[PDB]
């Protein structure tokens, strides 16, 4: 019987790509999505007619509130009534923009950057672990420029670095029910879509390696190696897949 | 005239010690606290006596709510209508206390608490305080020097404390071109839990290299002062650990 | 055509490890050894009975020296001679043993710990570079550095030096489309000489099993890092300790 | 009696700056220095009358070599001959160029500097200190920009990384003696003397803190700090003194 995987942010991008090669693997995926309904339902028709019975959708908002974790055991609860089984949890879902310092709230975007990029994490971990010859893990979306940050990210950065707490945290008290929990942490990946073609050359321009963003694919390929045999001595360790950005001074 | 400093939490142990310093060093102190009226009170009456009119109380809760935003802008406030000014900001408040991954709060307040106070807290009091602004601007944060190392089924305020360096790095990045500093001091063992036995406390204090014993909370308060002082005008998203080695002590 | 490789300190344990499943995943290799020739030959044997000609033996003192430069030039030579490329640099060899603070001579000492850990990666490494598809380079670092065993602040030094290297060697060797990269092990394959109840005292301490790595678990983040799925990792320190470095005092 | 200092490399610059400072707060100082005879003088005459016997200079190449650890001892004794006591050491010398790894002094002169005055004298050094022997502490002199190197300097920024590696060493080693180990990472302080205004400049621009590299003065406040009674609990610590330098990304 083939493994079972609960992506977060799968209807797109990094995410997709993750499911992809996940299911390209052997692993029978959850594609979880907010608003992108169109996309996930495509890319679980896609997945289907490849192997029929392999893919399933599941909807739902990820901000903080006192429902969120009530919504992240129900992620967690259609990969079981979906698959019987869950093996291998990908945080990939994330909010992502400008809170500075100096339309919402910012109770709201507390909400959104933190609940997305760590609250809603620790949810999922919570409830992947309580429901559990098997190689359990859970990879988190980390980013590697967390101590080098965007300017006016400070929401978006303290989210990101919650999350390697979560990571360490988590590593070290599940590694006696044999679930290991580890990072990817891309640099510059697929540039955001409302970001002009100025600014995308300006941060491929960057990168030591190539002088290009990482495809959703290589930043996969990670996350698989992750969750593989090759890695069952690997936990709480964060892999940047970032060309060297991180090494470049300013 | 005086600077002005807020402290959070500053009632008792290690909050109480840092407003102790800066009080002596020449700030007027806001004393934030929660629960602890009677601390605070009898900590700023103290502090009276010394120099009339340079120390007040202000009460709030710093769990994560719709309403933190507000209470932050108002603690900032307070020292403006007491003082004239705000020209340090230390976060010291924190929840700590367990919240294991697997099987009376809920898990959503124990997030709102833990991360609410050691995180959005400093977060929205940072917002507030830049807002408002031969000056020496700086906020402090109290981190963690065990953050990496983290005790066992602590993951919440784990979480809470790195979302913490995020903030010290973020902000010191974005409010430098206002000349406000933000640094951090990170104690590793230093006061233990009150009701603590003796003997759980001496497993703890075996493990510090420099001494065998916590810090004082006068220790940490003297790494606070350094950073907020004219020795430290260059210095911004550092952290400081006070830590005695531990941090470095293998398993 | 088949890419090659050079593994330091090939002979046995991790870097043995490292050797066979790089022959495996189709690499030739070169196998260097200082005191153990007749373990690197028997390895040699090994792998060139499943693939004739695809390993070959290289000996070289690691320890810095003033012929290490011209040794380092001639280890990567040797992998030029035999296979006409050299695709990917491991650097694994590695002295290992305390030098306390306070009471060989010391600059022996000094000698083989940095040069072993530190000098001869850097050697190798320009060594590699300027004779230059996917390049690579992977160091053999380690997970504790932050949390060093006592006594031990040379070889801790050199392990240091050794994150340096890979962080700036991936920055400078970025243009050459040439990776660096570290793995960084926790307790893996415990020195031979350790008493028994010791070798359990380490093994208590890791989460994860309770066990150390086997040479193999090492050897695959190795082989993930040299293969196309790593191609825009670089200046990436894999730690592989079963989560040895989370655990507080 | 008045507590003792060694500085190594104090003749000009940031070792200077130091001495200068531990001498302001009452210490007798040894001024090391390699070539810079005059200038190392000329800093004893100026301390010598603002207090008599209070410095002297002590002349030493830190290069590696199998002479190294005997010039090491000989540097401490030095304090130990001029003042009976030796309290602080402060490893501030240092060689600084670029050694490409893609194409003089030959590699294992630039090694022998590189890696000596950076790590292998500040590690003997701290041998002798600790064999000789209250706020007994030694202060390095690191580098905030070791993991964000400049371009070709492999060598130099080995060295620093070992530097950082022995603080944490020492400091774990040396604590059930009293003495305490830290440092102190600036990130652009005094620019190099030929370096021209433009390139300077440039480097000034980069600075979060007032677009301006740290005083001499500003990196020795931070020591002057860690040697102090108000860190007697602070080892294994390296404080950045770098205006953000280190936070901003590429
Ligand atoms: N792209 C990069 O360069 C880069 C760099 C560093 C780190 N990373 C990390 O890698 C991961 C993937 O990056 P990405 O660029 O592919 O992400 P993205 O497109 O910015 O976000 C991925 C998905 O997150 C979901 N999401 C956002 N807000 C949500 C909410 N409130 N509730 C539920 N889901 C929500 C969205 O789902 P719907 O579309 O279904 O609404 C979105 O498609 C992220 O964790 C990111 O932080 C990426
Ligand atoms: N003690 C240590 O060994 C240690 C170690 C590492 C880091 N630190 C950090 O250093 C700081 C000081 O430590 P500590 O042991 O002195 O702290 P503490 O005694 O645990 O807490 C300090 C104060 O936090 C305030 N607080 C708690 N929850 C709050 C809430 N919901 N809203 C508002 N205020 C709240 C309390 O105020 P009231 O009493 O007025 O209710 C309390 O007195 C903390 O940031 C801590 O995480 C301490
Ligand atoms: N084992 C662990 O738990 C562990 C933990 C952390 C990091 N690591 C790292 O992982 C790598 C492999 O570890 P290991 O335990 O397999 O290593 P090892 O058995 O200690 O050493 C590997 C080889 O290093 C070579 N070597 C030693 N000194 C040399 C010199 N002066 N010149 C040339 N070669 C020399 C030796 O080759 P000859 O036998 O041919 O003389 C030896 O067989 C090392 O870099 C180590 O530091 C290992
Ligand atoms: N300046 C910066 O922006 C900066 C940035 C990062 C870190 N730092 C660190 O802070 C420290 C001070 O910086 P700096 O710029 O003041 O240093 P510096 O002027 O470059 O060097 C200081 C002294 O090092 C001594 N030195 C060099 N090679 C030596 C050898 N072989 N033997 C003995 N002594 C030797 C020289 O003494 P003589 O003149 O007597 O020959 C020189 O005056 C260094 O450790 C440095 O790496 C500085
Ligand atoms: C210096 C620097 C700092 C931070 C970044 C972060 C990149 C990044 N993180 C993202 N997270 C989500 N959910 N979506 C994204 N489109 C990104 C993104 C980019 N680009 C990139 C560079
Ligand atoms: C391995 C290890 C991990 C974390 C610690 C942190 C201790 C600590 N943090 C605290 N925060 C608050 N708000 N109050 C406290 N009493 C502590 C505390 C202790 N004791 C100490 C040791
Ligand atoms: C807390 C801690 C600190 C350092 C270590 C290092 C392990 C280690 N490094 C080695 N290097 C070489 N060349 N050979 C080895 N046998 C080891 C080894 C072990 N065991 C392990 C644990
Ligand atoms: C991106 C970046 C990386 C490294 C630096 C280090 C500057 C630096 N280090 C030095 N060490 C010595 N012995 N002398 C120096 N003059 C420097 C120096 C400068 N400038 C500055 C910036």
């Amino acid at each position: 019987e083939a493994p079972a995987a609960v992506v977060t942010g799968a209807a797109k991008r990094i995410g997709r790509a993750i499911a992809v090669k996940l299911h390209q693997t052997g692993y029978r995926v959850v594609i979880h999505y907010h608003n992108s309904a169109e996309a996930a339902v495509s890319l679980a028709d896609e997945l289907n007619k490849e192997r029929s019975n392999t893919a399933v959708v599941c909807q739902a908002d990820l901000t903080n509130s006192n429902v969120l974790p009530a919504s992240c055991e129900e992620i967690i609860n259609s990969c079981f009534r979906a698959f019987g089984r869950c093996d291998v949890l990908v945080n990939n879902a994330s909010a992502f923009y400008p809170t500075p310092l100096v339309g919402k709230t910012v109770e709201t975007q507390v909400a959104e950057l933190i609940g997305t990029n760590a609250i809603a994490p620790f949810l999922l971990t919570m409830s992947f672990a309580q429901r559990q010859s098997s190689n359990l893990s859970i990879v988190n979306l980390c980013d590697a420029m967390v101590d080098q940050p965007c300017m006016a990210f400070s929401l978006y950065n303290m989210g990101k670095h919650a999350l390697v707490g979560l990571t360490q945290s988590a590593a070290l008290e599940l590694a006696p029910y044999g679930i290991r929990v580890n990072g990817v942490a891309p640099g510059v990946s697929l540039l955001p879509v409302a970001m002009g073609e100025e600014e995308k050359d300006k941060w491929r321009r960057k990168v030591p390696l190539g002088r290009r963003e990482a495809s959703a694919e290589q930043i996969a390929d990670a996350v698989i190696f992750l969750v593989s045999g090759s890695a069952q001595y690997i936990t709480g360790s964060i892999i940047k897949v970032d060309g060297g950005l991180s090494l470049v001074h300013a």
